[PDB]
């Protein structure tokens, strides 16, 4: 028993509900454990925990691999995908997390399920790296992970892991934009990697947002910033036409004197474009660790 309940000011009693703001100062944690370390500056002994996180993506990139595309816009094996994950989610977590009750992977395995797109509609969007975070939520709310011992592991391990994930379904598949932002969402399919990656750069001595238009910079940092990374694919896609035309809030976003001044617009952005728009939030599953 757990699912989603959401409509016109059902969304007021979300803001001003406890579990917003748990959840949201859980995301900034997140954020801040991260507040100026590259891509690969993780926090010492990987805790075992984190270790079991990473192979159970291993298990999901696994799965992915055993569905080719053997047949424009959505290529349907997709559905195929989802539906392995569908039903061994169950199995997948039991296996890499042998302290959780029955009764909890009944909690957690809808997110897992849900982290990927939607079966249907062969999509993807902030709603569903949204589910994950949920998930990796609700691990940690179940004494799976250690906040000070693992927090920057959740991001540069998990997160990023994740995303190399999405990554893969998203080139294999050709999964749609989710596209419930206007015209003004940073990119087709993600959110918290431009979040996260602008905590990476608070700090930098050189790199400015107007970076993100030098190639060689772009390249450079590629797989050593989360924000560059994103650039970067971005810029395969809309082969040496100008970022405009890609995507206008990243263009603007460029404009802003410091990473710094970004990281907190980004915050309130997420905040207001992802945690208060109905079309996504009535989509988000309550559930016993996340109340209401």
């Amino acid at each position: 028993p757990e699912k989603r309940l959401l409509t016109p000011d059902d969304m007021k009693l979300w803001e001003e509900s406890p579990t917003r703001a748990h959840f949201t100062k859980f995301i900034i944690d997140l954020a801040e454990s991260v507040k100026g370390h590259e891509n690969s500056q993780y926090k010492e002994p990987i805790s075992e925990s984190i270790n079991s996180m990473m192979n159970l993506l291993s298990q999901i990139k696994d799965i992915t691999q055993k569905h080719p595309v053997i047949k424009r816009f959505g290529k349907v094996e997709f559905r195929d995908f989802y539906d392995e994950v569908s039903r061994n989610s169950r199995k997948i977590l039991r296996s890499e997390f042998p302290s959780l009750t029955d009764e909890q992977l009944e909690q957690l395995s809808i997110y897992l399920d849900e982290s990927w797109g939607n079966k249907r509609r062969i999509d993807y969007g902030s709603g569903h790296e949204l589910n994950f975070m949920c998930l990796l939520y609700g691990l940690y709310s179940y004494g799976i992970f250690n906040l000070s011992n693992d927090s920057t592991n959740l991001v540069l391990k998990v997160f990023i892991e994740y995303l190399k994930i999405m990554r893969i379904l998203e080139t294999k598949y050709w999964l749609e934009p989710a596209g419930s932002h206007g015209v003004w969402g940073l990119d087709d399919y993600h959110f918290l990697p431009f979040l996260f990656g602008a905590f990476q750069l608070t700090t930098h001595k050189h790199l400015k947002p107007i970076s993100i238009h030098n190639n060689e910079l772009v390249e450079m940092f590629a797989h050593r910033y989360l924000y560059f990374g994103c650039i970067a694919f971005i810029n395969k896609v809309k082969s040496s036409a100008s970022l405009r035309w890609h995507s206008p809030m990243l263009d603007d976003i460029s404009g802003v004197k410091t990473w710094s001044k970004v990281a907190e617009g980004m915050i309130k952005m997420y905040k207001a474009e992802v945690l208060s728009k109905l079309p996504i939030m009535q989509h988000f599953y309550f559930s016993e660790f996340l109340p209401c």
